[PDB]
């Protein structure tokens, strides 16, 4: 198809400074057409110059000329550059709208280090392309349309030639755009995959510190700057072949013009002087050009990495279309035939069913990778189930709203994770209504969390660092089971949330918790048989299959591998 | 102290090229020699037109020069290019260089991810100076000079006049270049600043969904989107300044030389005519200028734009030369009067002493926040004790190197983190040496991970990745085993790593670390009680200090209030 469509649709949708770029367009271009037209007039400018010798207060006049003439430039550069600004500003937000609004699968197969330079270093291209490169093309158009139409005046067969040059000048430069194209987007991809690759190393560097792996890390990002480099040098050889294969073709039509107008010497012989008069105009047509040309290699080269930014900017995102509101909150969740396969051909949850029952605490248990928290990410609909559907007292849970679904239940995870910012913006993050300070307070201390919290500045101090390195592993898990129970959610989901804790806190953590959440839905997933003896309705999964369904003993005498697990733990 | 002596010694650091930067100005001065020409040209050129007509091969000869100079001036360009490209790829690979070798303090303490975009923004900030500014900047210095010599011919109070005029300019730059810099450090640190938030927020994408704060993300998003703008918005104002003062001070300047030349009126100004010529050559001597200056506004701009990178690359990296090597790695490891903290001020572990028995499994066990994971830390000389010295027999720690201290212990960090690539890249990139296959497979089936892996595509098609994502929260914690396992270490600290296993796989990774453990020592940090019960040297890590250290029996039969962990844990 086309690019250009595609790209000005993106420049048009970032909602730019469309008046005020063309107010500045329509000054530079009438400066530029009276500064071209004055050197015209030599004998205006003798007859000024013999009045300015002979009238005095002429000085005044032409300086404050001058000065609006600098300043009115000053401010189309200043214009130019903030529709820019403006421009580039629009981009990043629609981009970073769109990638948080992506489903959770795009970002499992793309990751995200890659997106945030895509974002970043495209917007900066852009940028770059758009404040000055435009001004340039404008002044240069309109220089040349201006010295076209004087050179026809003077003659009206000499232009044909010029005619003649544009055609074969696009015609050089075409393969010179497409090699500009293509290197522009490799480049703005390396870049994205350097600084991922970046990103997922500077933790390992605790994790490299551990192993002796720094020259192999180096390594890496010698090759990759290495790549990036090659790929400017290219870059900037495709750029600078642009000019000389211009400078070539206007040599060749000045050399067709001179051998056309020997023979046009026969009529206009004497005409010849104002054939060097033609010549001198030629070089001015020399000047623009170039500038013409330079814009059409970069109006290439951002296309490129903005390319990039339009397959970001139509994925289709999820949101409350719906509306339906759950409003109810306490009914039981009952789990149809449903199968998971993240890649469609294989199937992580074969033909599952069950009944998770209101105010009972279900347990999830098995062996590691039997598929317990996909099954969490379906009940939170992270995923959409393929084989069949999960409903909610016979009612297709696809009828809610996520904006609903969501609010209402809370969820640990089983890598619990922890933001960058104050202890208290992690327990109270995303919460829309005023926590105030009570509900906090109640939150750490049903998380078995206020005895430290209170040991250092507080809870608004001892910032998490990044990952929440600044923290204790057994600290994180309580920092996140305490900002579960703040939401105060009905579906309270908790994979894992007690395994680096000790035995005081886990018993501790566990009464409050069964305390709390007795009068509501409960799905706890965990690998020791001790903290789920006291369960309602155990749903041992095994390869992605609940094997087994019951309570303690029934479910012990049933599965039979159960036994095993929970012989080994006596 | 000075900017401007810091910034060209960092430069000089990377090997720019010297002979294409010498090539690109000796051409650059021959254009301008050419330009110079021109007024000569003038002549030459209406002999040209007198006699051209009389010679075609003079023509020709003429028109390859021109191609000739046009394909020279190309050349200086693409060799600028060049040079700027290799002095941008010299900057990232020393920066690389530094950071994969800091103290993980400083990372613990600075943000990684801010580093990451520095380098990245700040490099390319440099790049796009160097070429064209310096080109400008040279053309530019070059003109004036040729211009001011004759002007100096032409009259002396004049050109006095405008020299005069000069350090006014001077004078005025310095508040702009002043503001440009702050503006462009500015920008860059908020640039880091919305480059680490974006980067905190992406790969949690899972939290974010679950906790349903997309608006508040956004938000974020959109404020740091501002600051940036804000921050371009101003940049652009004082360029805008900078362009009309510049017409502004050659305005007085010409007023007065204009004056001074009426004060000649009687004599030197009778000749009216170069009076007038000196005002056209007044106008050649700006055309340069508005280059010059721009170069140095552009020039504070890298310097600002650069600076953090002058205090990055000082931190003192410590690895590789205190030069003892491990020769026996059979050793008890003597604890000795030690007590670190963080924090300065603050401490962790409390006059800790203790030894580790070379051949006994000594278990570190204690409620969660006591400070197991700094003593793992200090081990490993991640951080250097602040009270005593740890010594393998009669040996301080300190003599021995980084690099063989650390190929000799393993390491199971809590996190249990993973880097992108397949399986097999982590346990290969962990070591130098080869490993076969075999010695892979033996290594997975040491730690009951080689079903699940055999399961998959064969351990080279699988892709853990970004932050180990693809795979399981149990399978992630066998990988690292396996990777802890596989370097045949002497020492092998396994911070708890049995979390998020189940019973089985438990089982299994418990036999085979006990065939290790018959192999060398070993060191294991247990939350649970009951896989730590046939240890040797089981110590009891409460708020920084050890007060049971003994054997299980002993230590329970001795020990306090404590002994309900072992009860509670039955
Ligand atoms: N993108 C993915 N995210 C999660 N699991 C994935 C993904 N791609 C494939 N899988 C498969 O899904 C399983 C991991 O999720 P699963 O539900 O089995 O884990 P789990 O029950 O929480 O594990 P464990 O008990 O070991 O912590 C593995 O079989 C893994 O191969
Ligand atoms: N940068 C830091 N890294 C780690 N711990 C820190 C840091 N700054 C302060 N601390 C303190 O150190 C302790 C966390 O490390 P510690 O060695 O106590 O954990 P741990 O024994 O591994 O914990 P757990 O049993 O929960 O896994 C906390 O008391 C915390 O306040
Ligand atoms: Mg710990
Ligand atoms: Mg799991």
């Amino acid at each position: 198809k086309s690019k250009l469509k595609p790209f000005f649709a993106l420049v048009r949708r970032t909602n730019p400074s469309y008046g005020k770029l063309a107010f500045a367009l329509a000054l530079s271009v009438v400066t530029t057409l009276v500064s071209l037209l004055i050197p015209l007039l030599t004998k205006q400018l003798v007859d000024g110059f013999s009045m300015s010798n002979l009238s005095g207060t002429q000085i005044g006049l032409i300086a404050l000329v001058f000065f609006v003439q600098a300043g009115l430039s000053a401010y189309a550069t200043y214009a130019l550059n903030y529709n820019g600004q403006k421009i580039i500003s629009g981009l990043r937000e629609l981009l970073w709208k769109k990638l948080i609004k992506l489903p959770v699968s795009y970002f499992d197969t793309n990751a995200s280090g890659e997106t945030v330079s895509r974002v970043t270093n495209d917007t900066m291209v852009v940028k770059e392309l758009i404040t000055t490169h435009i001004s340039g093309f404008i002044t240069g158009i309109i220089s040349v349309i201006g010295s076209l139409t004087i050179l026809f005046i003077m003659n009206w067969k000499l232009t044909l030639l010029v005619l003649v040059v544009v055609p074969l000048a696009a015609l050089i430069l075409v393969p010179i755009g497409r090699k500009m194209f293509s290197i522009s987007r490799e480049t703005q991809d390396e870049t994205a995959r350097f600084t991922g690759l970046l990103n997922q190393i500077l933790p390992e560097i605790r994790l490299v510190k551990a192993s002796n792996a720094e020259d192999v890390e180096y390594g890496r990002g010698k090759m990759g700057i290495s790549s990036l480099f090659k790929l400017g040098v290219r870059e900037a050889k495709v750029q600078s072949l642009v000019g000389p294969l211009i400078s070539l073709v206007l040599m060749a039509a000045l050399v067709a013009v001179i051998g056309y107008g020997g023979m046009q010497v026969s009529s206009g012989e004497l005409t010849a002087g104002a054939l060097v008069a033609f010549i001198l105009y030629l070089f001015q047509i020399i000047m623009p050009m170039g500038q013409i040309t330079t814009f059409f290699t970069q109006l290439q080269k951002s296309i490129g990495a903005t390319e990039r930014m339009i397959e970001i900017l139509a994925e289709e995102e999820e949101d409350t279309v719906t509306g339906k509101q759950i409003e109810n909150a306490h009914l039981p969740i009952q789990l149809d035939r449903v199968s998971f396969g993240y890649k469609p051909d294989q199937l992580i949850l074969k033909e599952v069913s069950a009944v998770i029952e209101a105010g009972k605490v279900t347990a999830i248990v098995g062996p590691s990778g039997g598929g317990k928290t996909t099954l969490f990410k379906l009940l939170e609909r992270f995923y959409s189930p393929t084989a069949g559907t999960i409903r909610l007292g016979d009612e297709p849970v696809d009828t809610y709203s996520l904006e609903s679904w969501r609010e209402h239940i809370g969820y640990v995870s089983q890598e619990s994770p922890l933001m960058s910012g104050t202890i208290r913006e992690n327990i109270c993050y995303g919460l829309e209504r005023d926590v105030t300070d009570a509900e906090i307070e109640k939150a750490a201390e049903m998380a078995y969390a206020l005895n430290f919290i209170k040991e250092l500045p507080n809870q608004f101090d001892t910032e998490v660092g990044e990952r929440g390195i600044m923290l204790s592993g057994g600290q994180r898990q309580r920092i996140a089971i305490a900002r579960a129970l703040l939401r105060n959610p009905s579906i309270l989901m908790l994979d894992a949330a007690t395994s680096s804790l000790d035995s005081q806190s886990e018993k501790s953590v566990q009464q409050a918790l069964e305390v709390l959440m007795e009068g509501r839905t409960t799905i706890v997933i965990a690998h020791r048989l001790s903290t789920v003896v006291d369960a309602d309705q155990l749903l041992f999964v095994e390869k992605g299959e609940i094997t087994g369904r019951g309570t303690h003993h029934e479910l012990m005498a049933s599965h039979g591998l159960y036994r095993d697990f929970a012989e080994q733990q006596l």
